[PDB]
């Protein structure tokens, strides 16, 4: 029993951890086998950072100018390349911690962990999703870029992100580990702001369901809804749309507690409707959107 | 920006989780230099459990009826003894991966991380806090006992908690690694009950410091109180008392933000007499406790591992 906003044990992450410096900037990098990545933004000065042409700057580096440390060993940098907004740095010496990995690209309302790292030392391991809105709202200080988002099948590490930049709201931004960037972000100082944020909706459910598993049931209600229905009155509170596609996702919650997709759907619209009245779910005043259904199945 | 219920990077704790198994029961163990600690309700079958003698029960096992498995290799059992409600496997073989470590005991109100551990593999980690009554509200299922609560000091790992129990209430209950139970509870099946719990003050107090930090102001006021005050009030709403140790420890935070405590105690007060009418504070409606003066400054601040 309990339900708690669990991350990955972060081992095989931290064993990646690199420190990469650039000039006078220093950040994180992930090394994996021979090549560290890296926010392609660490070779960028002070007059390169509204407007930098990053081929530009690149090609007047030299492996030497990139100074690659890996606890107090440094690493020698043999070649280097840019992938979208990543930097790889080729190295001589394949880390030996390397964990099984994969480079997955998620989704809005996806989770991950986060392991934020400053000057390539692990600080600190926390949950987060990616917002509807593509940002996430981590916790990260100056000096935290190259911070990396992850989640673990098994013994498989899958990286879905890595940390570039804070929006204006203090909210983050970043990419995958191809360097692509979630949402509308480019990695410039130019005016960007994030667009106005929603409720995961079908996560909202699975942690309506996960109460359900673990004994919280004041919230049911004798009603169902149709989809559309449900999505008139979602909409309105800021809700993102539910599709057919959660329906289906929820099936197995909706066997295991034997409420229906659409009779939580209700439940939903009441809680909206109502608030809490003094009394929480799971320990919580507010409705929690950061756990999927893949989530709460795994947890209970 | 942002502020996270945030744990320690669990890496240095995955490479001493071993799984455990005695006739039917499998639970984790964590193996330290050549010991495998794990609790001793391992050796019970459930009969045994209604009213167990683990003196008797231990000295009827041999080395051989423990088996410890570290990833896919076998650990040969070479002594075994009890030192409270811990069982201590000697092994062979000392953890290569041993991190430098010490037990300690921890105090209500204190926050750690949990490395949830099924079959000795790491599943999850977690941030919590020993709650006054001494239980955790953690996220376990059965086959977690045996896992571990701890906090990094520099490279030194400090183990304060292993799991043995979930109370009735779905809380959890468990030892220091002495094998000492944190609160008036017994490794046994048994009525059991946690007490009524209170809020961690000191906890909220630095919790409302990093709102501040981060940009949340509204629940600020004017106003000041008195110690014994605000401890007239807190006492009301089942707040722990705040004490003048309490008070130093926030010093930092209050210098740092220019709120001093018992100006941030008079915000505490009057949120606790109004409610927070509709507004958050960091992403909560509630008063958030599991979060001690010295996470916020280490969040705050960037602390590495
Ligand atoms: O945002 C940047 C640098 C940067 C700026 N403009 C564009 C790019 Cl691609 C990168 N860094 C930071 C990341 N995360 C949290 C931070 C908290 C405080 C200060 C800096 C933080
Ligand atoms: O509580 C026990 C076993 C036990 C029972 N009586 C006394 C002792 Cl010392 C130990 N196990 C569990 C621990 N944590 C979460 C669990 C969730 C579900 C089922 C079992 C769980
Ligand atoms: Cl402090």
């Amino acid at each position: 029993s309990g339900f708690r906003k669990m991350a990955f044990p972060s081992g095989k992450v931290e064993g990646c951890m690199v420190q990469v410096t650039c000039g006078t900037t220093t950040l994180n990098g992930l090394w994996l086998d021979d090549v560290v990545y890296c926010p392609r933004h660490v070779i960028c000065t002070s007059e390169d950072m509204l407007n930098p042409n990053y081929e530009d700057l690149l090609i007047r580096k030299s492996n030497h100018n990139f100074l690659v440390q890996a606890g107090n060993v440094q690493l020698r940098v043999i070649g280097h390349s840019m992938q979208n907004c990543v930097l790889k740095l080729k190295v001589d010496t394949a880390n030996p911690k390397t964990p099984k990995y994969k480079f997955v690209r998620i989704q809005p309302g996806q989770t991950f962990s986060v392991l934020a790292c400053y000057n390539g030392s692990p600080s600190g391991v926390y949950q987060c999703a990616m917002r509807p809105n593509f940002t996430i709202k981590g916790s990260f200080l100056n000096g935290s870029c190259g911070s990396v988002g992850f989640n673990i099948d098994y013994d498989c590490v899958s990286f879905c992100y890595m940390h570039h930049m804070e929006l204006p709201t203090g909210v983050h931004a970043g990419t995958d580990l191809e360097g692509n960037f979630y949402g509308p972000f480019v990695d410039r100082q130019t005016a960007q702001a994030a667009g106005t944020d929603t409720t995961i909706t079908v996560n909202v459910l699975a942690w309506l369901y996960a109460a359900v598993i673990n004994g919280d049931r004041w919230f049911l209600n004798r009603f169902t809804t149709t989809l559309n229905d449900f999505n008139l009155v979602a909409m309105k509170y800021n809700y993102e749309p539910l599709t057919q596609d959660h329906v289906d996702i929820l099936g197995p919650l909706s066997a295991q507690t034997g409420i229906a997709v659409l009779d939580m759907c209700a439940s939903l619209k009441e809680l909206l409707q109502n608030g809490m009245n003094g009394r929480t779910i799971l320990g919580s005043a507010l409705l929690e959107d950061e756990f999927t259904p893949f989530d709460v199945v795994r947890q209970c």
